[PDB]
């Protein structure tokens, strides 16, 4: 048995540093959803880990010219890491490199609004010019748009892939950030989760609108017919089954809620 | 080879045409799973057969015998190929069978004749007056019979106990049940079946509270079989192509006649 190397990124509050974390050391920096799964799926499955950051920062994608893959999909495809514990998201061209288990948590994407933007739907928002709109820069919300055939999100893409200044952001947080300074003139396309998560954060000043673009999944990943794949998939059964993964849903956004 | 699909009668997913004594093999049927057969069957290229689970179950495993019956049966035995069906991933079934990622979202809900004065679970375990039950040799009955939730539980043991029986045979069944009964009887069902049911003539039901898990459905094949892969991916590229989204909206809320 060696020590499972675990890819993960920091994400509020699937993963985050302990407000004491330079006085503590390995897994103990961290806490979050994805933090207490880790250790759950370990504990069933038998084995030994290390928590570690993605290096890049980044969730996955695929260079077109390069044909290389970053992120947390790259550090499964090219041996760096085991497993990946995460909020990454089961999509067909990732499940072509790597396996994942069933979705232990379901999203789709939403819009994040400042409060009292005049937008209540994707229409709206693909109406209109006076209000912005942008997704992370790299991972499934961008390719969503990049590949839908659905007149409303091809007609927001064609916009959004054109818009200057850039309207694509790093990070999640640099685009909470960008709603927030943007008086209204900003919006911005994430993930349901995260989006449900920093609505109630102070300073309580944005607002999920409108239903999901679509219906999907986070997976925890791992490389091509890994030893782990399989058990794996049956804790993530179990845990759903015994109720664990809503009891964390519960801790990690609504317990801890600031709104 | 031809596959040899088992699937289930349960609305809307699948259902006899209207016109069905006129017509043969596959087009006699129609339903979400029959539109999504078709697709997987597109997509991985070929050919087969819808056939009607011989004992019109889901599938549970006999305590003594250890014999599942049921559509996974079916796949256990080698009586079929693949089940395309609203049949939930389970880890006792994954033990014995392999399932796609789920093509559908569900959770177990609580069906009511309309005035019924009842709002959740909590509700229906603080009280005798109305009876409430499941149906048999499916997930919802056995997620009552290991749940160590208080409310669950405390539902389980007066289920399990309660004189008459409180299951049903089907879906369809347990609905008839709630309609008939004057308020006096709530359905434990799928949130996908509920809200069908809830869109249909009489228009005397209603799903009250939220669902009490968060699960899937997904395409199920026997352990080992060549076209879990191919099925799988399938299932992928219809959700990301909207077709999944497509195909509820077409059997659920377009034919609503509520
Ligand atoms: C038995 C449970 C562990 S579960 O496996 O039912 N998971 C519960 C959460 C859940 C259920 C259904 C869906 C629908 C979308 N499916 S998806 O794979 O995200 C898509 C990429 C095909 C998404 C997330
Ligand atoms: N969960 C996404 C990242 C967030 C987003 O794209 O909105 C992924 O796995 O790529
Ligand atoms: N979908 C269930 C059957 C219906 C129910 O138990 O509510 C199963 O696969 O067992
Ligand atoms: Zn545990
Ligand atoms: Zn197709
Ligand atoms: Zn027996």
């Amino acid at each position: 048995n060696k020590t499972v190397v675990v890819t993960t990124i920091l994400e509020s509050p699937y993963v985050m540093m302990k407000k004491n974390h330079e006085m503590l050391e390995g897994n103990e920096r961290y806490e979050g959803y994805c933090v207490d799964l880790a250790a759950e799926i370990a504990k069933h499955c038998g084995f030994k880990y290390k928590l570690t950051i993605v290096g890049d920062g980044k969730y996955g994608a695929r260079d077109a010219d390069t044909k290389i893959w970053n992120g947390m999909v790259g550090e499964l495809v090219y041996g760096k890491a085991d497993i990946a514990i995460a909020p990454l998201t089961i999509t067909l061209v990732r499940e072509e490199v790597i396996d994942f288990s069933k979705p232990f948590m379901s999203l789709g994407i939403s819009i994040m609004i400042k409060k009292g933007t005049p937008i209540e739907s994707a229409e709206d928002l693909s109406k209109q010019t006076e209000i912005a709109y942008g997704t992370l820069d790299s991972g499934s919300t961008k390719e969503f748009f990049r590949r839908s055939k659905i007149a409303v999100f091809d007609k927001m893409w064609t916009y959004m892939r054109s818009a200057e200044p850039s309207v694509f952001v790093r990070t999640t947080a640099e685009g909470v950030a960008r709603v927030r300074k943007s008086k209204g003139k900003y919006a911005y396309l994430l993930e349901s989760t995260m989006n449900e998560y920093i609505e109630q954060r102070k300073p309580c000043d944005t607002m999920k609108v409108g239903g999901n673009l679509d219906s999907k999944g986070y997976g925890i990943a791992t490389p091509k017919g890994s030893s782990l794949g399989n058990a794996v998939n049956l804790a993530v059964l179990k845990l759903n089954e015994q109720g664990l993964l809503d009891k964390l849903k519960n801790k990690w956004w609504y317990d801890k809620g600031e709104c």
